[PDB]
């Protein structure tokens, strides 16, 4: 299974387990003044995230691109 992963951006083979990509975007406190933060990588169970975090989880190859703006 390959995902793309931050900060580089590119499509990597995850690790043993690891076969849900994943887009995790925080605009929280600091979304007004520092902006938007995106992770992109593999995990073995989409990521369990906070209020004020966007997260979107898929199970196919390199199926989390790097959101357009």
């Amino acid at each position: 299974t390959k995902c793309y992963v931050t900060p580089d951006v590119k499509s990597e083979t995850c690790p043993a387990g690891q076969d849900i990509c994943y887009t995790e975007t925080w605009c929280d406190a600091w979304c007004t003044s520092r902006g938007k933060r995106v992770n992109l990588g593999c995990a073995a169970t989409c990521p369990i995230v906070k209020p004020g975090v966007e997260i979107k989880c898929c199970s196919t190859d390199n199926c989390n691109p790097f959101p357009t703006r």
